[PDB]
């Protein structure tokens, strides 16, 4: 794991019974937690649905791990890790992905599968009135010798709400537990912000900044 790295994603699935597929490539510094993607649909495109739902769906191992706070992601390698997650859209859509995190050459590979289902026909989603997320925070905790995230974010809407969903993560590594120096509980800030998109969000350009920590509270 080096100061400069490189990724090839690769992602399927269906929301509201719309199947589509994704790849994308892109480069960060896993220390300094930033990332940039590109992506692409390369299949069910133009997406009927906003874009910005998998957004998400797109990077452990980029995250700044300042305060020598034990980092599961880059102590899971070789081997790799995975994660899981159900995302739940505080109008009742509900986004589950199942991913997976290999080294391959110097080079990062995702695996995502993706499945949304619920979400309503007449919601900012599927009628693709969303303009990105602000900042958040995940709330990591171990458990089960892997870790849990928990987070809240708000999904910008067009003409100024929010729209509110909730995060539910899983991490496991590959690693056997007796390799792995397990984190207290401990916060991801960050910020994920579309900087490009062409053809009806069948090309899209991510970055993604993240810095862990402690509470720094007294």
């Amino acid at each position: 794991i080096t100061e400069n790295m490189h990724m090839k994603l690769y992602m399927e699935g269906t929301v509201n019974n719309h199947h589509f597929k994704c790849t994308s490539e892109g480069e960060g510094k896993p220390y300094e937690g930033t990332q940039t993607m590109r992506i692409k649909v390369v299949e069910g495109g133009p997406l009927p649905f906003a874009f910005d739902i998998l957004a998400t769906s797109f990077s452990k191992t980029f995250i700044n791990h300042t305060q020598g706070i034990p980092d599961f992601f880059k102590q899971s390698f070789p081997e790799g890790f995975t994660w899981e997650r159900v995302t739940t859209y505080e109008d009742g859509g509900v986004l589950t992905a199942t991913q997976d995190t290999s080294l391959q050459d110097g080079c990062l590979i995702y695996n995502v599968k993706i499945r949304g289902v619920n979400f309503p026909s007449n919601g900012p989603v599927m009628q693709k009135k969303t303009l990105g997320w602000e900042a958040s925070t995940e709330m990591l905790y171990p458990a089960d010798g892997g870790l849990e995230g928990r987070s809240d974010m708000a999904l910008k809407l067009v003409g100024g709400g929010h729209l509110i969903c909730n995060l539910k993560t899983t991490y496991r590594s590959k690693k056997p537990a007796k390799n792995l120096k397990m984190p207290g509980v401990y916060y991801v800030d960050r910020r994920l912000e579309r900087i490009k998109e062409a053809d009806k969000e069948t090309y899209v350009e991510q970055h993604e900044v993240a810095v862990a920590r402690y509470c720094d509270l007294p």
